């Protein structure tokens, strides 16, 4: 029997100029969207992704609700687990937390 690598690189990148947001919670988050929140709950969309892991803290907004996770994988589950569920007719859009600001700039570090 034979195994070549599947799981292995594992970059980070996007590290540097200040910004307005909160690393706090974004080890393992993820973000509902395009969700109806008129109908479905916090408590509720708990025990909808808890079965991926209790989630450390969970938030329903209207029009999108996130969950927290104590691990990176809790998430990822709940994320694709998710991710790609409809809900009301619309289909549950749900990511991993953790996005850059919507611009570009050149190579200024040195």
């Amino acid at each position: 029997g034979s195994s070549g690598s599947s799981g292995m690189s594992l970059k980070l990148q996007a590290s540097n100029v200040t910004n307005k947001n909160d690393p706090k919670s974004i080890n393992s988050r993820v973000f509902i969207g395009n969700l109806n929140t008129a109908l479905v709950k916090k408590s509720d969309v708990e025990t909808i992704f808890s079965k991926y892991g209790r989630v450390a803290g969970c938030s329903v907004h209207k029009g999108y609700a996130f969950v927290q996770y104590s691990n990176e994988r809790h998430a990822r589950a709940a994320v694709l687990g998710e991710n790609g569920r409809v809900l009301a007719g619309q289909t549950l859009d749900i990511n991993m937390a953790g996005e850059p600001k919507p611009d570009r700039s050149g190579p200024s570090s040195g």
